[PDB]
């Protein structure tokens, strides 16, 4: 049966989002355990984080094998070239819309240190977009 | 000013979600570059993934320093103990509600291989919850 | 002392093969532990794998010190330039002969998906050979 | 798929796995020489190509397992986690009870006492690994 | 040949300090490159850092082979048991004397947040000392 | 905060950084001995405690930078990415033009020719590092 347009397609997407966050959160928590001298706690958080990597990648396998799109971009991710095109689309959204819009709202609401951070991130994602565009030109057979 | 109840609080949350997904996606794409013999593409994806780690952790710093909750659980993450309690709450949600509910829907919709995966993940998150509960008992001064 | 023609020369080569396989096997097994929710088991597999890295590298130390060749390629691996030349030799054998031959036999025996995997790898090792060839100019 | 047992393709998957396993170890060993001598581009290329050879080795193991073939190193099944630990125990046991003590005896007879001492250190290490894996297996079977 | 009392003994110790600092510095700098969107710069910092690891480890090889002590603790580091005893010695000096003394001076000079950081580290190194003490029984 | 320049606390942050830097290197070196001998629990403890000493070193650098102090290794500022690369160039330059060639001359005079050859290999490596960092700095300033 086709996964397109099913509740299961949406559930694979939401599963991916949650697993992605769990890995990031557990590695961030491990640095607090590190500073305070809890190596066994830090090691458990890092080992469980590898479990959450495996879960995230398995969600993406069912997504890709089912012909579903990338949770982050709604672009196909069947081939390497499509994977780089998904990277470019996400970076482009972040520097041309998401982070400048967040920075404007942070300045309006009275949070200039947060706005400066969002402005730093917009410049970073613009750089990432350009580096991925240069890879895509080489994959397609150019300089 | 207090970040609680602001558009900027919500934007930090959404920024964290996107950065988490970007790191997972780029490491997954790097394994396709690896198999096909593109070490420079794989290396770029892994180096840009470190950038997305830095971005995710900086969002969590502004969240924690502002007294906002964990994007994944809506629990506080100021202290190590609160961080482990956030881990336990997320694992508990996944094995007692999220993954069993996804498995039931996958079976109803005619996707038994996806349901078996969700059932495997529910058993994994139950194990993770128990391991974190054992750490929390030790942090609080017990065996 | 010179290891040429001894049983110990062959035993170091077989030791290197087994230690290389053990690291790869234990990291593969760790991913199964990861998905199923066994973080202590996965962490032990990963720490024991570091032991098998140390074992493999020490066999290569004795091979090089005893004037023996690279177990994979039968080329000398004394200097960094020699090491990159051994890498190029192995990659060239794999893309020009080994993987295409594996793919032909897999097609003949009725394993079409395994044949396509061998063809993907033949293309990959050609790419690896190119990248190594383009750094030789740094080593003279 | 057809059964792989007894075919030349079965033998080729095993030899492929051996060569890929050696390539990763060789390239990481070479990278440490490039590190000490001041060639960071070459070192990073060796490390990225080594990730390629990991992907290749793991893909060979995927086909081996999916076609009901045994572990190239031990001739034991590797379908379940318990079977994977039993294969680790069988390999460690062969190494400390037969392979390394036999190698050490021959090294001493042939006039290589420092190589014999190395093989004796390795036999003690694999004995220790075997005991640690046997303790894990007991925990797995006990729930 | 015995390095005791030579200028080369002291030079190996200063080499080890500088190489240790260089690895930490370059990985810290890499995180700034990461946040700002410079993946080529971050990757070069990380690869050069691997070079400084190889340099530090080779200085420790010559220190141990020449019968010298651990640069950090002045304890021998020949055997694994000695290595864990050196770790315990350093951790014990840091929690019983060094970090509490740093915290007292920081309070005296008017740096309250830096004092609290030194106190967090004194507690951390006490924990490290305990964990190492509890593995000694494995080494006899 | 008060200015840190010229205080004992400034000197203590520098010595703290030196000790933390050595602890990480020492513990990773010890872990390789535990690896070869068959002590994976001890090896993993050394590796996890080493992550603790990374967190400690980086926190010392945070206070150093935030209080306008210079890099402990070079006495150069490390506030911006460009300053961080200039500090890397100054340290590499000192090492290949003064420190390692002087060490090599003394080793040869004192009868340690293999130690002298090592110091000469290191001088060539740091020369190579200095050139690679100078190329990065040129790219940074040029946009
Ligand atoms: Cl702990
Ligand atoms: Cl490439
Ligand atoms: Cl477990
Ligand atoms: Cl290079
Ligand atoms: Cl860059
Ligand atoms: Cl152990
Ligand atoms: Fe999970
Ligand atoms: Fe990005
Ligand atoms: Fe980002
Ligand atoms: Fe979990
Ligand atoms: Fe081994
Ligand atoms: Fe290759
Ligand atoms: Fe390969
Ligand atoms: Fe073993
Ligand atoms: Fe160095
Ligand atoms: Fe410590
Ligand atoms: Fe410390
Ligand atoms: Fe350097």
């Amino acid at each position: 049966k086709d996964l397109k347009g099913t509740k299961t397609a949406e559930n694979l997407k939401q599963g991916f989002i949650g697993e992605s966050m769990a890995n990031r959160r557990y590695l961030y928590f491990a640095k607090r355990a590190d500073e305070e001298g809890y190596p066994e706690i830090a090691g458990l958080l890092r080992s469980i984080a590898e479990g959450e990597t495996a879960h995230a990648f398995g969600h993406l396998d069912f997504i890709r094998q089912g012909g579903l799109t990338d949770p982050a971009t709604d672009k196909p991710i069947g081939t390497l070239e499509q994977m780089i095109e998904s990277a470019i689309a996400g970076e482009t959204y972040e520097w041309t819309q998401m982070y400048p819009g967040f920075a404007k709202v942070a300045r309006e609401e009275g949070f200039p240190e947060v706005a400066e951070w969002f402005e730093t991130l917009a410049r970073a994602e613009k750089s990432h977009a350009e580096k991925f565009q240069n890879v895509l030109k080489q994959l397609k057979g150019g300089t």
